[PDB]
């Protein structure tokens, strides 16, 4: 079934995930014909400045992690910056997530094979859409079976990122394909005003899952706050993506 | 609105293929009523890559075909001009005067365009960012033009190769009805990859456009102009029937702009 | 011998190319090793804005760039932007510019070929190194003799352009190098700063010769402002890239 | 200011190879005395595209190998790490400890190396603005590091191709020292072109940086790495030469930040 990946950002306070783990969870008795999946980053160790936000730690993080797990019975996914910590994540990661800048890390991508659970590589900002297939060679070669690649956007001169679409067919050919509607418009180094319609346009084309960070309060998130989606918004999003595939997938095309 | 479908083959290779064309093009007018067709097709290719590549007919040639078209079929008609002089000629017959992408900046031109009293359509430069097109319609409307439209066909990423970046659409729609054009968004410059046409049309109508741009043909493979990205006019139906219900389903979650 | 095109953007006035003609033809007198050749635009027929300025018509500016040769025995260069001017301006021009944005006008090309004189296309921002070489056998188709490929940047993202070096050793295989100092510089939509650099850059690489854009008081140009260059920091810069290429020749790769 | 060269074969194929080009730099720094020469090669390839391609021989035989190479020729010693626990053992050996170009914003990584007391030179990645290292510096700065270097290898322009913005190295000077690897920044991403190697690296000298960065190896061809960018060990003389001269003549010229 269609796969929606959503949480906030960072794991802020457990707190926070559970608020957010709340309405996902009511969505989730909504729409039985998505499998939701609860994302939430217990590090931000690729940070721009020294002087912001990572989080409270791998301990902490997991913790929470389980917390939601436990208490609404959500599918769990959280991403790994280094070899060590694919285990220890893998005790609640149903989907264990390879971030962008590290998805050419060999060891990375097997560590995180290893566990037995599924891997969502985010695809490089400078990798191209065929570049991707020697990724999940990497993955399938350390045990790897269910394998997802994640669009959010590719280099686009300084400070800026476009979103190829033509990705998401190439990508299809060896791996399901996400299409990450947070990131893709975020600007390195956001306008939210276009997640909405960049969304319609993955799923106009055909992806097997969205991914979109949400928050409460984005104004006062301390990551992502520019292009985190308010909590209320979500339920709209997802029935309108559903609505539009349900259309669409008439026409995607084989393979 | 109405939704626009500006479509033909490419160039005009001879007004026996433009009525052939034109024939299917009317046939689906009947049939989609609620969509405005307009037949482009170009009387001259002025800036083809290699000196040895097919040009066209001439302009008066390529008008009297068009003048054709619209008179056996009553179908609106669009088609490019290249230099300022060519503007009053053309818009004897064009209803929609088409500005070339590498063009877009050349005032005279535009102004040329602008005071026929036509629309004027301008294909966004490869060079050009989104909020860039603002100065564009503020050209064509100190120029006189009532009716302007801004065609998304890719943009410049690294060498022979165009992305297409939709946040375009809502960007410039701020100013200008917007076209998407399938066909040349998808040409891989001086190197096109037609199985990308589809799926990215689907998006531009998902996104919200006011009209797509297509270019088709009997037979593309023995096109003169554009063989890799001409679609089979055959297909033509079938793609516009799919982005009227991609539209009609998206329609309720296009932004006010 | 090396060409370094130089003069004020516009011809925002006779008086303005007079003053600037007559520091260029001492740099002239100065600097027998190189081959001078006086540039202005008689027209801007591509501003961004419709309220920006132009220029004073095809006639006043042949006239001015007549004196300027007349006066100072300078080489003139100037562009042209629609098939019919290339008669014209042929008349005064011993080089006739195609400007970038209209590099792939057949018309346009063959117009300026058709004259007898010679001709510099701008690569168009859009265009790769190689392929200029069907831009160059447009002008040979048309009886061009005198050929120059000018490098001014290629778009890169939005509102930026880049200079890739390789360019120039790509198109020497068919036709004179030029580098554009000022253009390649400049923000579509630049830094006066890394107008030198690349410049020292250029002659490093290997070209054929320069193209610098200086006015008086470039604070006061009605054009290309930000990136033209003061008059009186002309010598210096020449006397550089001079030095610059006795030294670096040596190793300028064969063809 | 002595400029620096930071050369040796891309990956450790054996102690035998490094024994070999250790003996040529050490050769060149002994006439080349204005320049100081660094010795680099990797312990391990990371970051390959394919599975199947060669890695290493490991980290304990690569910093062996490297103190080899130091202690044979008094050479300094560079190599890169990629994960945060590599910096100490590595520290041992390297003088300068190298920060992959994909890793340069893991923040772990930069600290781990910065804690070592060792210079730290920062791979720019290829996503990365040039003033978007004022941050990547800060970071070190923080983490204690006193020597810092940024290395421009290019920037990613469009799919499987690389370009050098110069501007970069004006800009990135006024937090660091710049560092031009004319090996990588030639290479073409999951695609290198080993004629451009020299013409850029005349660039990078021409615009003005603190030193220059080649990979070199006895038989290119027969490289496990990089076999399509390293340059023939018997041209890195003449390569050297050539970088001081145009440095010395264009030196005058070289803006103050």
């Amino acid at each position: 079934k269609f796969l929606v990946i959503a949480g906030p950002n960072a794991i802020e306070s457990e707190e926070l995930l559970l608020k957010v783990g709340e309405e996902i969870k009511r969505l989730s008795e909504k729409f039985k014909e998505v499998e939701f999946v609860f994302k939430s980053s217990f590090d931000k160790a690729n940070r721009s400045s020294i002087h912001s936000f990572r989080g409270h730690g791998l301990e902490y993080g997991v913790k929470a992690l389980r917390k939601v797990k436990e208490e609404f019975g959500l599918k769990i996914t959280t991403d790994i910056h280094e070899s060590w910590q694919a285990e220890p994540v893998a005790e609640v990661a149903d989907i264990i997530q390879i971030p962008a800048f590290l998805c050419r890390q060999t060891d990375l991508l097997l560590a995180a094979a290893k566990t037995g659970r599924a891997v969502n590589v985010k695809k490089g900002q400078f990798l191209a859409p065929w570049d991707t297939k020697n990724v999940v060679e990497k993955l399938k070669f350390g045990g790897a079976k269910e394998i997802y690649l994640t669009e959010r956007g590719t280099t686009f001169g300084y400070n800026n990122l476009v979103v190829d679409f033509r990705s998401l067919p190439i990508m299809k050919q060896w791996a399901k394909v996400i299409y990450d509607a947070t990131h893709s418009v975020q600007l390195p180094g956001g306008m939210r005003e276009f997640i909405f319609p960049l969304i319609r346009a993955a799923v106009a084309v055909g992806c097997d899952g969205v991914f979109m960070e949400t928050h409460p309060e984005p104004e006062k998130a301390l990551s992502d706050a520019s292009t985190q989606l308010p909590l209320s918004q979500l339920e709209g999003i997802i029935e309108a993506i559903l609505e539009i595939r349900e259309v669409a997938s008439k026409y995607y095309e084989t393979i």
